[PDB]
């Protein structure tokens, strides 16, 4: 690719219309609903006028991202939305958000980290 920088003018939320669903349904599907509840942390802010929420994201790699709006669930809806696309390019949605079988997914896990499992 040529260009990549950091900043999306477009909204997410248009292609993750329900990342809380889509994204939880990703790791609930590899790992666990059980688990992913821990693999996906929420932490809200308190300070700028508008609510702030980052998402803690571990599988399949430890990774963050920030989500705003009105309300709590405005907020955290966009956080996770802003996960989606990592999952899409990564391998893990598809062109169509679609999931893939688990085998696949400890896999495609595992590229990106060896936890204390040798699998």
């Amino acid at each position: 690719g040529s260009s990549g920088s950091s900043g999306a003018s477009r909204d997410l939320l248009k292609e993750f219309p329900q990342p809380k669903n889509l994204l939880n349904s990703v790791i609930g599907r590899a790992l666990g609903i059980s688990h992913a509840k821990d693999k996906l942390v929420y932490v809200h802010t308190n300070g700028p006028k508008k609510k702030k929420v980052t998402l803690h994201i571990k599988w399949p790699k430890s990774v963050e991202v920030e989500g705003y709006g009105s309300k709590k669930i405005d907020a955290e809806r966009q956080a996770a939305a802003a996960a989606c696309q990592l999952f899409k390019g990564w391998g893990l949605l598809g062109p169509r958000n679609e999931l893939f079988d688990a085998a696949k997914y400890r896999v495609l896990a595992d590229r990106f980290g060896s936890g204390p499992s040798s699998g």
